[PDB]
């Protein structure tokens, strides 16, 4: 297993069956390079972490990845096929390199291409099975955003990170590019404590965005969030208000009472092919769906589950991608304690060394 460097704005160094090296973008956790794969004979994307284990957050979101990677197994997430680390001892170790199939763009990028009833749809039903997989292994995503989702040509998708682990102390984020609240559930917004379907909200919105091509609810800070999601959906209900905590309730109940637009404007028929009786039917499937994910109080948001067995999904439903549990169950007890820098560097090794 010998190793060639290559400079790639820093330097790469990587196991000799990947050729062709080429810069294609820059994660959270480090350099993407293509690159091809001669002994698999394929394109793959491989990706640097330098020290993962000197910061904290890049420690703990490296070592639940590695470890997450043995419990997730599903076309629709990110499945590693090669790990590896040039250094040869555990205290010479700086370095993890990540290996999957390459990938053509990331969902941000497909926002503004139109997509028909038929892309559309099946890009939701991937985005749906891969979270049902998720939450069956344990793990809600909680930051789902176009820029977390990359797709094929063939438009193929898989769901890039495992999101934001629940002792993340960093709020809700991580940075690409610039951190944004526009997929963000209300009960996030305001504090009042999330249960899985915070994922089918973000799954709404970008859906909506996909349909309408721009940003569905685009605050420009928390407040304005808020509001932006009252002034489409109308002010929630009395009894939701009331249960938030008293500074929040009171300021949220003193805003302009919304009614909300019915998702007929919202999502009117000239935005979607909607031309032949075909379209009419797929148009009034997506926007009845929307009309169940884009819901502001969580106990009467549509589960994945259901989400998944809706009449506009149904053309793809295949028990082997939406009926597919995971290999195992994370078990998150070892990355919520407290670990040194030290510590941290073992045990990402160790994982690493696992493969
Ligand atoms: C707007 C979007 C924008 O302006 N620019 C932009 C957005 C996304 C991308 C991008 O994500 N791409 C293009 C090719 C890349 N292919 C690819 N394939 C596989 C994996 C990755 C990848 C990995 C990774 C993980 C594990 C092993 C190997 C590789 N990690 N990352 C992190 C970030 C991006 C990709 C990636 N990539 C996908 C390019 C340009 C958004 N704005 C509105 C917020």
């Amino acid at each position: 297993q010998f190793y060639s460097v290559q400079v790639a704005d820093s330097t790469f160094t990587v196991l000799k069956r990947y050729q062709q090296l080429k810069p294609i973008g820059s994660g959270a956790q480090g350099i993407v390079c293509a690159a091809f794969d001669t002994v698999l004979g394929i394109n793959v994307a491989v990706k640097k972490l330098s020290r993962p284990f000197q910061n904290q957050t890049h420690a703990k979101r490296a070592y639940r990845e590695l470890v997450l990677l043995k419990c997730v197994n599903h076309k629709n997430i990110i499945s590693l096929l090669n790990v590896f680390t040039p250094q040869k001892t555990l205290e010479e170790f700086q370095d993890v390199y990540l290996v999957m199939e390459l990938m053509d763009a990331n969902l941000c990028q497909v926002i503004h291409m139109e997509l028909d009833h038929e892309r559309m749809s099946y890009l939701l039903y991937q985005m749906l099975c891969g979270i049902k997989h998720l939450h069956s292994a344990g793990i809600i995503h909680r930051d789902l955003k176009p820029s977390n989702i990359v797709v094929k040509s063939d438009c193929t998708l898989k769901i890039l990170d495992f999101g934001l682990a629940r002792t993340a102390c960093t709020n809700f984020m991580m940075t690409p590019y610039v951190v944004t609240r526009y997929y963000r559930a209300p009960e996030v917004i305001l504090g009042m404590g999330y249960k899985e379907n915070v994922d089918i909200w973000s799954v709404g919105c970008i859906m909506g965005e996909l349909v309408k091509g721009c940003v569905i609810f685009q605050g420009t800070d928390h407040i304005d969030q808020w509001n932006k999601v009252i002034e489409q959906l109308g002010t929630p209900s009395a009894e939701f208000m009331k249960k938030l905590q008293p500074t929040v309730r009171n300021y949220v109940e003193n805003r302009p009472k919304y009614p909300g637009i019915k998702f007929e404007e919202l999502f009117p028929d000239w935005i979607f092919p909607s031309e032949s009786e075909r379209d009419k039917i797929k148009t009034s499937q997506a926007r009845d769906l929307l009309s169940k994910m884009l819901v502001i109080d969580p106990d009467k948001r549509i589960s994945v589950d259901e989400a998944l067995r809706h009449p506009y999904i149904t053309v793809w439903y295949d028990p082997a991608e939406a009926e597919a549990p995971p290999p195992q169950i994370y078990d998150a007890q070892l990355e919520e304690r407290e670990h040194a820098i030290e510590e941290w560097k073992e045990l990402i090794y160790k994982e690493v060394m696992d493969w």
